């Protein structure tokens, strides 16, 4: 119903409408970004980035992949992806 | 601040997480629409969208003008507007 997809959109923003882990949405909006790259752009705890991080993975706004030692993350969500990139726009100008 | 930023979208993002209040707000993005308009594709109390229109109002993401004896709406703030489309076009595709 049009219903049914206002309360998917209002959930997405609901999961985007946290300080921490939007900001980590807009460092992904730029291209994908290693733990330590996230963990130095935000000055925040590590394990305070380490949660965020899983919990976006869990609500599926985020994934990683490895190379040696260093995981990636990367904007996962097609439709939270074009938001937060709207998002970080907006808010830069 | 790199956050002061990021605080705001949020905020943003949190008044615009709500069912009744986003649907509203995607009507809208299609253009100025009247109290009647909206309470008829909205198919809600008639106190309920008043209350919507008013909070949204009170947070700057609408507008009303008057003609005879119908009060037309429009979206407002422009960082909101950008925002409301993405989400109206990425939730209806």
């Amino acid at each position: 119903e049009m219903a049914t997809r206002a309360r998917a959109a209002s959930n997405l923003l609901k999961a985007l409408a946290h300080e921490g882990r939007l900001m980590i949405m807009c460092y992904l909006a730029s291209g994908e970004k290693s733990v330590t790259e996230l963990e130095t752009r935000l000055s925040t705890r590590q394990a305070a980035v380490s949660q965020q991080l899983a919990r976006l993975r869990l609500e599926g706004l985020v994934q990683s992949r490895r190379e040696g030692k260093t995981i990636y993350y990367s904007l996962s969500d097609p439709r939270a992806a074009r938001v937060v990139q709207t998002v970080y726009e907006q808010f830069c100008s």
